[PDB]
């Protein structure tokens, strides 16, 4: 297991464009295209991502580009933000995958609030890190989710993904 493999569980594969669990326009493997409830806006975004006119509906090739990316692009905010940074350089290798879900999923900015969960996930006080990232809207509002990517920071393990 890895973090593009755990995402693509996490995500789902779908080549039309859906809404995201959010009520977002979304295609591929979780790539958002527009908070705005226009699909127009969404098909426009879509073209430009793409740089050729879908109409909608991509290939599994072009899934798995905007796919690596968006993984690219989750861990280079990671490593530009003050307060991820050194929380990701503290982590193991699996753990280190748990953060990147997370920004994947909710942006650097979003993870960046859960100041006191990171604080714990640096002092490596698993328990209670799971316990205070639990209490959240994420958790409320996709729990299953939530639960896989806090036991993958409680254990350091994968277990929750095979
Ligand atoms: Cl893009
Ligand atoms: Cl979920």
């Amino acid at each position: 297991m890895n973090i593009f493999e755990m995402l693509r569980i996490d995500e789902g594969l779908r080549l039309k464009i859906y809404k995201d669990t959010e009520g977002y326009y979304t295609i591929g493997i979780g790539h958002l295209l527009t908070k705005s409830p226009s699909l127009n806006a969404a098909k426009s975004e879509l073209d430009k991502a793409i740089g050729r006119n879908t109409n909608g509906v991509i290939t599994k090739d072009e899934a798995e580009k905007l796919f690596n990316q968006d993984v690219d692009a989750a861990v280079r905010g990671i490593l530009r933000n003050a307060k991820l940074k050194p929380v990701y350089d503290s982590l193991d290798a699996v753990r280190r995958a748990a953060l990147i879900n997370m920004v994947f999923q909710m942006g650097e900015t979003g993870v960046a609030g859960f100041t006191n969960s990171l604080r714990m996930l640096q002092q490596k006080r698993w328990d209670e890190a799971a316990v205070n990232l639990a209490k959240s809207r994420w958790y409320n509002q996709t729990p299953n989710r939530a639960k896989r990517v806090i036991t993958t920071f409680r254990t350091g393990t994968w277990d929750a993904y095979k």
